[PDB]
């Protein structure tokens, strides 16, 4: 009776703040992770304690390689097997580090970047809608695709790849009952990697607030498309960058 | 006490779906009108009766000319008479009517087309802000914008200036914590079209439109700024 | 047997340009000016010089009104009165100034003069060029900035915008004519006359491609490659000229 | 010194367009190809057959592998060692056919193919072209129906966003180099030769522009526009050719 949701790379940060956010709803969650297992299964039973057997940890790796259609199926056939349906994909998991033009293989970047942010979207998509109610798909997309950041070109393909999934599956899907839409942060949550320093150089040029989305913020936008008051909204894409696309260099 | 929202073109269709669902949200609502009295009447009696003295409406007629500002200063002005306060604008007033480039005069065409569907908007957004917590405008745009309907290039025009205000004044605003944002709908704006749609299962409505607004609104976009929301069914995805 | 253009507001910068290089490749042309009559007879006589019969100027206050349309009618007809022909209009003139949304030009005059010469007098030019009619075109001139647009400048903006609207409109309508309507759109390139050296070096120094502005002239052979018969399956389109400005994030 | 323009999928159509238009502007030019070795060395001896030694072919498979960066590094590399430079890069190369997301190549197959030529190659050639560097140019053939893409074709589709991106990306991060990244995007141009005329005729009505495809020499011109002297402040820009196609609605 419970409609079920998947959330890929979803142990923590936005994909965990979207995770909870569908569980909150009424949701079975599958929590898709890839080297964060003990936050992953930390979630689960944080969310099982809540309601009893809502909420699957499953593992995979979504960088491409001839085996990714496989751990992809995979990935929404666990759904099927814990809740016996999957109405919801949230395709969040993503890779993002530089790529300059001019101690990892360029063919290794190409199979991360383009792989978990546009590939493995792809293959999730196909399955979702072969192993088929309010059904619909949500891509975490990127409001900055079209000023993008300086050496992240791999990165920035991929992200233009989600944009044309979310209008190609979208169109193809419609007849299916398939909603497919996205959410495009701006600065949200920044890297852990990040100094304070360029995290606060960043924060300073959003318009709404001089601060990043919070997480919660993200969800939030993610809550209303898989909702009943977007069931006329497909192809669609959200902003949620408090007015940072806006801003000329 | 209870949030106030302006709508304006609020007697009929959508902007009569979104004063319903405002009201229905807790807000307190003027109604606006032109030519539709009875209507608007009609809608306030309705939702007074729900609640007391949270609906009033208001006169004005929205087509550009050189008391267009006191009109839109007039319909704000009446929000806080009204209520003590103006938390939201829906700027929703539409005139719609092809315009052929080879061939009302052409400068009356153009006091509606670009006045009632852009000026207005930037007027009473000017009004807004400076009559100034959860502030916020909604525009309703046109999610056909880049692939206009054949022989409507003043209406096209109006509509992509529409863009232009909702971007410009999503910048301008931030700082004073109002959010401005679109709604930009498809064929709720004929069984030919519905064909067309990629959702075409599902009939439009202007309840469909009102749910768009109303997140926009809510405390669940408190980060979105800028943004123009298509609720259009897939149609602008479908190629010729 | 020479094509002729009408250039709006050609008697300097950008304008001027597009007219002088119009002018070069064969173009007659209209020198259309509205304040700016020294400089723009100026011209007309350089280029009468270069070839006889070749330019004439005309005046027009392109702010919006309710004579708005009979100038703009004038415009191209002054264009077929002197040369028999109007093969080309650019839609170059523009108002550019702020307009705060929060706070000596009224909002009814700031609202006629910048959605007037950017946007309406642009649709009124396109519709007596198209009812007075070969390698037929309009180009407008657009604004790359436009989805990230100067503080305090909606109005600006909003005519720019619809200036973009125009042009996918008339494209649309007048391609069964034969018309071609296309756009370009610089990033920085002249910069204003009254804007100092130190404001306009803030603004080179964010250009990708030499932190520089457009030359009028790299402006100007854009317009000329839209014109050309190596532009005659291209209606709709706006060429970005901006060294990249565009791309950059904040 | 003439300079020199490698061109990806050279042999037919667009790309052979492309490479005779440069070779008429003055360049030599390394005609890629991957099965078409016949034309392609008819090309060749044509172009060379104009001027001697002036056009050289390169054989590679362009769909993605653990190869595909040393392939692209080997088309960059011919042309200089061919030519002893290489101005202009020109990623033509496409794989075009449907993928559905609802039921043969495997799937994997069908990722190499779409997205390997589409995307990565256009990036690797593109890294290969800037680390081995004056009117320096890219230019990527994008598709201006990207936005309104063909039923089930997800992956081509996505493969042709991505190379918007590239285009956007390396325009960002080669103007230091003065290495200028533009795009040119037809609509309908050549069709396939098998496809009906009667289906050829369904999508040449909906052009408003003479309801006629664009020719290859149509799409070519573009992009001599792109690579010219009256180019060079554009980067980061796509040029529709595609005669009003994609403003046309549902
Ligand atoms: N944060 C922002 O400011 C921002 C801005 C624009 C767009 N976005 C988009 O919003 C989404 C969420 O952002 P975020 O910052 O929360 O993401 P994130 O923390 O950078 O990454 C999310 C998850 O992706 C998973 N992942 C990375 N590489 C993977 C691989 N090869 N296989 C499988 N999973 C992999 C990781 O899983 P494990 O930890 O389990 O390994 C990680 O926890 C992303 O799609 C992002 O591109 C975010
Ligand atoms: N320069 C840039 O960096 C830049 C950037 C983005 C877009 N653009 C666009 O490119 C085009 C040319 O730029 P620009 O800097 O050369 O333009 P500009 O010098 O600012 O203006 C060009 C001409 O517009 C005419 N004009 C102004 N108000 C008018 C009115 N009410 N009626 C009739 N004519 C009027 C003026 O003619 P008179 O002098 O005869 O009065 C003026 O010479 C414009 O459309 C502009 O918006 C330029
Ligand atoms: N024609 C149109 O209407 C249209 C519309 C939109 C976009 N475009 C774009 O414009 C460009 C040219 O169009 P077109 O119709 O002339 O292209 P096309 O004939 O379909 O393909 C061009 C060449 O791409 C090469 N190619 C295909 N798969 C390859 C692989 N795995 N490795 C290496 N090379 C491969 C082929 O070379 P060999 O023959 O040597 O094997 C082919 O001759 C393409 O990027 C296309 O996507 C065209
Ligand atoms: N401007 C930006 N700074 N950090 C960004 C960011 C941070 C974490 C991400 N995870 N995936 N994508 C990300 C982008 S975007
Ligand atoms: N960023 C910009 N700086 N100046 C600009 C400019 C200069 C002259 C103009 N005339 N019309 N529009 C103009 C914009 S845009
Ligand atoms: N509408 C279209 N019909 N055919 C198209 C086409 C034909 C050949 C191509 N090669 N690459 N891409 C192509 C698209 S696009």
């Amino acid at each position: 009776e419970a409609p079920a949701a998947v959330v890929t790379g979803a142990a923590k940060r936005i994909g965990r703040a979207i995770a909870v956010k569908l569980h909150q709803t009424g949701y079975r969650v599958v929590i898709h992770y890839h080297n964060s297992a003990e936050a992953a299964v930390s979630l689960a039973d944080e969310l099982n304690k809540e309601r009893s057997n809502t909420a699957v940890v499953c593992q995979a790796d979504l960088t491409n390689s001839n085996v990714l259609p496989a751990s992809c199926e995979e990935i929404i056939n666990s759904c099927f097997r814990a809740f016996g349906r999957c109405d919801v994909l949230v395709n969040n998991a993503s890779a993002f580090y530089p790529t300059p033009l001019v101690g990892k293989t360029v063919e290794t970047q190409v199979a991360e970047l383009i792989g978990t942010n546009a590939i493995a979207p792809f293959l999730l998509t196909m399955s979702f809608a072969q192993r088929q109610s309010n059904l619909s798909i949500v891509n975490l997309c990127d409001a900055m695709v079209d000023q993008p950041c300086m050496a992240f070109s791999l990165y920035n393909m991929g992200k233009h790849a989600l944009v044309g999934l979310t209008q190609s599956a979208a169109l193809e899907l419609a007849p299916y009952g398939i909603r497919v839409n996205g959410v495009a942060p701006g600065v949200s949550l920044l890297p852990v990697a990040m100094g304070e320093e360029e995290k606060d150089k960043w924060r300073r040029k959003v318009p709404l607030g001089r601060r990043e989305a919070s997480a919660e913020q993200i969800a939030d936008a993610v809550i209303f498309l898989v909702s009943g008051s977007a069931q006329y909204i497909t192809g669609s894409i959200i902003k949620v960058d408090g007015g940072l696309s806006l801003v000329h260099a």
